[PDB]
């Protein structure tokens, strides 16, 4: 009956997730119960223009509003809002952030790129490293990619890049960035090999279902690099609205996915990864995994 | 440019949806589902809590706050099998629409087995064959015969999930849907089953049917068996955390299956057609053509 909630301002999508605490003697400690995901695309506006716009500030508001009331319905015992890329990249986030408190109660914090790639599952992660092997954990959002090199159980290597879906969109990814993010791959291929691709955000999950590769009744669902590749050379050619009406992609998700494809599709040619697994965890499930530590 | 909107208040999920109109005439751009489950007090009780009819209100208001993000043009909130059965729901709904502004109109059997989008329907049923449109939910099941593009028969019956889990069904009703079913079955062949529900989605992924680029989901009967005999003998929970299903779809999804498995078995039916449309996508399909 405990529940936990966490609500991740990105820059595409802005999420509400609660879980439950669940009994001792089940596997995870925590299962999802609820899960809620709204375009605002803050990041449209904070690429472009340096700011968050009234229009979002306020859908912001009525958002927060909504989410405040799902988390009393579910009586929650405990909640984190973070906000990443364009919150961070806002020259008027403070202001946003505080019009929300005021009008809501909800507090937003804003966390910088290494708090971002570290605010993950790490209990999820822990089971799917444990077999010594090297993976990458490629977080990739509207406005930023973070990237964690594990090997031998152990993190070695984890960074922020301000590469994401709705930034490429935009056509504001900035000089030397993409140069500095191909070269930061190069040489973990350099010293790492037979990389698998731990693939997480609201993009690869549409991916590896559009390229036959649904979890269902498994465990955990795994896409292979061909499998990607063939799906993305299908949804590129044809423009956004007939990808949206053929495949059944919300309109949100229906541009911003072929950038997302191509990033992950760099990170695997470049390290020459050729399977990706798909947990289905993200941002918000580590920061309920912060939440079930601090209370136990 | 263009958003209309349904809630669409059933006996398990609350759900809100939200599509825009193109220039398929419309698109989901957005879904939320809040697992309210107004049957357990309904069917049970009789009338609806004050638990559940607080988070109702609560809910509403989250549902008219996301409204307002869309600017929609209209919108509709229908209530069904779990409404209908609450002594007090007309009390409920007056105070849902005075303390947040949503009117929710309570719609009877009739009207819920046609509140559907004709025109993925159509489309699916234009061969000309034979099909039954089955809509599973918490308190009601509606059952549509196809054959020739027309509709032949459609009825709804008080066999839902929640009603089930409460053990509720009354046997009047499994036996009325039985002899309808096989008054079916002796008067058409080769019947393909449409079916619906929040349920026969998660089912379809389990069975390793689902659509992806695929037009439609369609799942064998075989397969729906085998998931069914992969998820009986587990517990609640275990099913839970070993197949991630949400905990108010873990144990509804049992009695779905059966009801499903029992359609099958009287008819025959080989396949499982998932559109994964549903009531909220009939609304929205009516407040469009109101509008156009
Ligand atoms: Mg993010
Ligand atoms: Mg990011
Ligand atoms: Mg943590
Ligand atoms: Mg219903
Ligand atoms: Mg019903
Ligand atoms: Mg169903
Ligand atoms: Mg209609």
């Amino acid at each position: 009956k405990v529940h936990y909630a966490a609500i991740d301002v990105g820059s595409n999508a802005v999420r509400l997730l609660i879980k439950c605490v669940n009994s001792e003697g089940m596997e995870e400690p925590l299962s999802k119960v609820l899960i809620m995901r709204v375009p605002i695309r803050l990041g449209e506006d904070s690429f472009t223009k340096g700011y968050i716009g009234e229009e979002k500030a306020d859908n912001m508001v009525r958002l927060m509003r909504a989410y405040n009331e799902m988390m009393q319905i579910y009586r929650v015992k405990d909640y984190r809002a973070c906000a990443t890329s364009a919150m961070r990249d806002a020259s008027n986030a403070e202001a946003v952030i505080a019009q929300i408190r005021e009008k809501t109660g909800i507090h937003i914090d804003i966390i910088d790129g290494d708090e971002e790639a570290r605010l993950v599952s790490d209990n999820h992660i822990e089971q799917i490293i444990s077999d010594g092997g090297n993976y990458i954990y490629l977080d990739v959002g509207g406005g930023s990619t973070e990237l964690t090199l594990f090997s031998d159980t152990h993190i070695k290597h984890s960074q922020s890049f301000d590469i994401g879906t709705v930034r490429l969109l935009s056509e504001k990814v900035r000089p030397y960035v993409r140069e500095a993010f191909r070269s930061e791959l190069m040489a973990i291929t350099k010293e790492y090999t037979d990389i698998t691709i731990i693939g997480t955000g609201g993009n690869i999950n549409r991916l590896v279902r559009l390229s036959g590769s649904d979890r269902g009744s498994s465990r955990y669902s795994i896409m292979p690099v061909e499998a990607l590749h063939k799906t993305y050379d299908l949804l590129k050619p044809i423009s956004t609205e007939e990808r949206m009406v053929r495949f059944h992609l919300k309109p949100d998700r229906a541009d911003v996915i072929i950038p997302a494809a191509e990033i992950f599709l760099e990170v695997a040619d470049i390290t020459g990864a050729k399977t990706i697994i798909a947990p289905i965890v993200g941002l918000a499930d580590g920061i309920i995994e912060d939440l079930y530590i601090r209370h136990q």
